[PDB]
């Protein structure tokens, strides 16, 4: 329910089969690995994350294309869909989550509204994506955006395997 | 009691150390273990972030801080993770991966339990090094993991506002 009971949640079924997460952050600023770092067991499925807050960071620890970040924008599915790569391939672990949004009170300078958040989560190579709006303050989206991620990990673990 | 103190708080810390970095034109880079992410996280919360920070990491295992970091193996094994010479090659290492101006690094024991070198539950290392100029500092934080954590990161980001200062 709470960010800690998710945490939990997911902590538990890793373990269970033996997988491991890495992420990689932008708008999030770190919340989501602080997340898992907060969980009892962390080492047994997690030790690698990333803040990547522009787009040289992106370029550059995670091999985000230059033309991808021009044509789309660092708020976008392409965006995640390659830092999600890169990070799975840094970290060597079986799931990456990455992350890349608009936290605010400014949206995008191509119009793209406040709340704005890209999602992937890649499976081995396999890697699904949302966009969602967030309602809140800066502080909150962020935090919905945490809940969202490992939410969403949760419920993605069954169609995996 | 001026920089490790309760009285201190972590976004005022963060706008201070914001406004400094941009009216010098340098820039701060992260990494951490045992603070999990949350000073990376302090640094985005503050509202211009992108003017003065835009790479941590969070390296929670010995073999993270090899492969992400390039901490010697040797360090490590005859020093352990939460030592004076793992946070200096951590601050060494992401200073170098995000060609940033000044890195902080944070390795300790957050809790409950200590070291199994018999390193007390609480204890942190921190770096910050400008420039590649590199002091650091052990300190005994009280309180369960959480407070240790937060307690920890005030600290970093008090410091830093205290070295901002002074550094040329
Ligand atoms: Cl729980
Ligand atoms: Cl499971
Ligand atoms: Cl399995
Ligand atoms: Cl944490
Ligand atoms: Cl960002
Ligand atoms: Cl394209
Ligand atoms: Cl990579
Ligand atoms: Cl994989
Ligand atoms: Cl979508
Ligand atoms: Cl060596
Ligand atoms: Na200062």
């Amino acid at each position: 329910n709470n960010t800690h009971e998710l945490t939990a949640e997911v902590a538990r079924a890793l373990i269970a089969r033996g997988w491991r997460l890495t992420t990689a952050e932008s708008c999030t600023g770190g919340n989501l690995a602080a997340a898992l770092c907060a969980q009892a067991d962390t080492a047994a499925f997690y030790d690698t994350g990333v803040v990547t807050f522009s787009d040289e960071a992106k370029r550059n620890v995670l091999q985000v294309r230059a033309e991808t970040l021009a044509v789309h924008s660092a708020v976008s599915e392409a965006c995640v869909q390659e830092m999600s790569s890169g990070i799975l391939a840094l970290a060597g672990a079986d799931i990456a989550i990455a992350v890349s949004g608009y936290a605010g009170p400014e949206g995008g300078e191509d119009g793209t509204p406040a709340g704005t958040v890209w999602f992937a989560w890649n499976f081995r190579g396999q890697t699904e994506t949302k966009r969602m709006c967030f309602a809140g303050d800066c502080e909150t989206v962020v935090a919905k955006a945490v809940r969202y991620a490992l939410a969403a990990l949760s419920e993605k673990l069954a169609h995996w395997q």
